[PDB]
């Protein structure tokens, strides 16, 4: 599993569940190509999105609709989603997890990229 | 000044100087139409970008050129640039500032909404 | 002013007013010696807590009453308090902004040093 | 295991290792006494600390050595050390997990906290 993204909630101090993320890649003609999306599990783990061969050496794009988060939680936030832009593989494969911590006024996020 | 950008290095523990920031409109159409842009000061912080009359209701990205900040100073990052995206709304607070905190391989962003 | 505090909400987007700080220094027996404190203001900064006469090379901890701050909002938050430990350096620049940025459950600090 | 703490470095996109860690719980005379410590792994994760039996309701305070973990690398940082102190187990027994993200002049700290 070379690209996992793990999201947490920073008010209630919990994974953040059912949290929907779209990977997108850059295409030849320079525009954003659907390439994998799913959701975050109760452990707030997103595994599955893609495997060593389809992902390639690229610009990569990880959305995050935190908005649709809060939003199904009842709450309004600033943040339409984060966005993560990043080139991969660059320098051969790695696996990668981006990780994301969520309130509803700010976010962080960080990446963690180790070498098979 | 309805909308501010300020940025800082968590590295070194200062502002970060002469970073490029770029914002966007979203338009009808769903692309993002350039709206206004600048450099950061010597504090980090990048005013005058827009106007009251300007600034209305809608969707906004503010892109940080994150990429180029650490590769002038020798240090290769993870992120090609950091995304902000929001609504500007008006029954909000009127003055939105955009703080932005950035590590080679993390940022964190931050928004501060007065009157 | 050497030194000064900035505490921001990052749940309602917001400066976090009214917070108290208190600022220790350690002394030679490696206990905490009260040395400046004050509350927020409404931009969520604490100016004027010392002098440059009394601000000497040292260890420092700075102390943000954080719980106090969710609880007058009705949040049950998750820490005591906020710690910010350091020392300060004649070498560096002069000017230290510390800065907080909370959430019930979780905290960041930044040091912004500068001349 | 009622309490782990996981530390990540935001310069190299990568875990913290062999970040040392200290546990302290306010005794009743108001002192900080010590209560467990150790250091982080390959992953960035420190288990083992104490035990269900072991870690009951208090408040206690987690350190983590930044500052000698920065100089163990040549880097001078600003911190001395992250300090997250908290009351644990008053609703019952809770696992706690204690996460921080380290830069040279700033740092972050989330909890997660589980119900068993
Ligand atoms: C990256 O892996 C994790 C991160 C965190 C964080 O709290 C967090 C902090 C800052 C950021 C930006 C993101 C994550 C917590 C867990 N954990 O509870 O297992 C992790 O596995
Ligand atoms: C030195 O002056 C400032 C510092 C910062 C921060 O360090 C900050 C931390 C987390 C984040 C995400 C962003 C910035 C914030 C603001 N501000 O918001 O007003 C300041 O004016």
């Amino acid at each position: 599993c070379p690209l996992m993204v793990k999201v947490l909630d920073a008010v209630r101090g919990s994974p953040a569940i059912n949290v929907a993320v779209h990977v997108f890649r850059k295409a030849a003609d320079d525009t954003w190509e659907p390439f994998a999306s799913g959701k975050t599990s109760e452990s707030g783990e997103l595994h599955g999105l893609t495997t060593e061969e389809e992902f390639v050496e690229g610009i990569y794009k990880v959305e995050i609709d935190t908005k649709s988060y809060w939003k199904a939680l009842g709450i309004s936030p600033f943040h339409e989603h984060a966005e993560v832009v990043f080139t991969a593989n660059d320098s051969g494969p790695r696996r990668y997890t981006i990780a994301a911590l969520l309130s509803p006024y700010s976010y962080s996020t960080t990446a963690v990229v180790t070498n098979p």
